[PDB]
């Protein structure tokens, strides 16, 4: 690597969420649907299949950003909110607050700041607050995995549990376990690069999820 | 007699052609229903959508002069969707009218949330109590052997029976609608029984937030 | 006779409820009508939200029975909203039923037409053929008097009185309703004059391009 | 070479997506109506919010595609027992790489036999390339594309389309263009993809096509 090829590639990817924040909201005022589900995120959820996993008869609409951490969302919540019908959001964060060293309290507070500005905005309106998804720690993943470790992500889901004990409207959903393999780890299956999920990866999330749906 | 006999048929009829019209409907409705409204005349003639709006998608699927046994009889021409949340049932109102034994509808209702449970396992259903009625002589022709102490012992049976589902809340709606004479309010009704739109609307705003 | 007489009474009682109920829904309704159908039985039981979805508010302000001179007595109850884009009027079966003059229905219909391009002078009228009925002998008690070959010579004066307002449609649907006999096809109907759920799919599909 | 690594970021990607769906294809719980499928302008269409949902339509677009990777790739993006449309919308990165138009128009002739043999009851809509914006500001994304070569592309699928019953060419570059030609600043984010602006103009030209 070449640290003004670094700096630019950062760049690639503010400029590749600022995209994204402007297409949602303009998206936000012209959609042609009603979000039963707003599914709200970093790159899990905008790279998710969700219609052609969880089907069509529930309308579930991505609101998810690559490379998107805690604060991030909290400075942009305008963009990933619309809808007049919104029973539930379902929220996927955190694990890039980890892989850029994000002290975990400040993350906590992050999210403590959106499920309270979400309250006063869509009162009726349930948030289904995802455990951070395992990672594969095997050696051929450290590139994407980095700095990320199943111990860390543990830590941080038992942190959110206990958050989302705090508010009625808040549910923690425990999926990590359901990704792992015997060993504690994302399942290989389940992954492209030890961080992203693949297919069947995606598949399983939406086996462990779809009860949480209604 | 004779003239009362053949108005009974004619209200069988006339469900008969609903149930078909339902169950060609649910075959072929482009849209996916959200909620499904289920139970007798105060649902058939609700302004759903006016009252509403339309950001859910709520389907009628009510029928004038329903009882219990009758729905569970034909509980197929009521039910579609592939992910249907709620069912709003409110019903029963007809089963005191004609005098059915209040354990006959309870079991029709058991049966009937035994049902869902089975083919739309994460639905939910909402069992409104029954609606109260004004009892002043004026509405006697619709009212007829209904009372509000009838109506309020069924709905505490009907509160029961939710308690032992999961899937189904009781909601109540009774007191939302009555005057300081526990009567239905005279302003909230037609003829003793049905609902006029300002009726509907306190029902509305009774319901708003079960539809989450 | 007095039974007649009756049926008469009961019909005015009910369509004098739905004017109030109309007219007290215009008041409150929460949603903003693109696009309103106004007319009789075929319009009041037409199910709008199931088979064109709700992509436009669609709103029913039809009236079982309902004939001409009736709506222009009571257009008032029929028409609210700050821009409604279209209204769909089907009506004139129930005038041929009952014999009313086609003179006095036409005037009745211009009249209704230059209310309309007063009170909501950016919308679109599109004013629907009557549609056919089955002559059949099996049918003979709903569809009474009327015939196709009168239903075609109203509607031939329907796309006359249309040709001479600005904001008027004719809408031809009745051709995609019929057999090769130039019945209502016997699948189309219920009992002669009203659809079933196939003919309301095939209104719909000839109503698509004047909708959207 | 940075170029030559860029060239290979494009090439993983596109490699990565081809396999997604690929199980997807595999695994999906819908039955799609109608496929889309093409390059960048497809894979970041969005067709929910903007169509609805009244019929089932699913996304096998690509970003960086030409008809020759799709034509090489065409199994990753069809499936389904009762698909009634695909829409196809590709060739600009075709003229992007300067690829003959003969090239180009005979390997959409073998996309159009494929479909017909194994899809013989499903409708193929082949878009017109769109226009892109020629101004100056937007050379990085237009590069060496321009309208007029679009236009005579478009004539090409126009005749194309006549040779198939089962294909229907679908004339959208006039629905983009400003009274210059070009494609309308506020339908485009660089001069080539579309805006938000952009994609509900598209939308409302194609309807006629889908419904
Ligand atoms: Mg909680
Ligand atoms: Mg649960
Ligand atoms: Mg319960
Ligand atoms: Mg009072
Ligand atoms: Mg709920
Ligand atoms: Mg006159
Ligand atoms: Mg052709």
């Amino acid at each position: 690597s070449n640290a003004m090829a670094v700096q630019l590639l950062e760049n690639w990817l503010l400029k590749e969420q600022e995209k994204i924040q402007t297409k949602y909201r303009h998206l936000n005022h012209i959609s042609v649907v009603e979000p039963n589900i707003l599914f709200i995120g970093d790159s899990i959820v905008e790279y998710y299949p969700l219609q052609e996993l969880f089907g069509t008869s529930k309308t579930i609409v991505n609101r998810g950003i690559r490379g998107y951490q805690t604060g991030l969302l909290l400075e942009n919540l305008d963009a990933h909110l619309y809808g007049g019908a919104v029973d539930k959001i379902f929220l996927l964060i955190g694990t890039n607050d980890i892989g850029k060293d994000v002290p975990v309290n400040e993350a906590l507070n992050n999210l403590e700041a959106i499920i309270q500005s979400v309250a006063r905005d869509y009162p009726l309106t349930e948030i289904k607050l995802l455990s951070i998804l395992p990672v594969n720690e095997r050696e051929e993943y450290q590139q994407a995995v980095y700095i990320r470790s199943n111990e860390k992500i543990q830590n941080w889901n038992q942190a959110y549990q206990e958050l989302a004990s705090a508010y009625m409207q808040v549910e923690f959903v425990p999926v990590f376990d359901c990704l792992t393999d015997q060993a504690g780890q994302l399942k290989k299956e389940y992954t492209t690069d030890g961080l992203h999920l693949s297919i069947a990866g995606y598949q399983a999330l939406s086996k462990s999820l779809k009860d949480y749906l209604y």
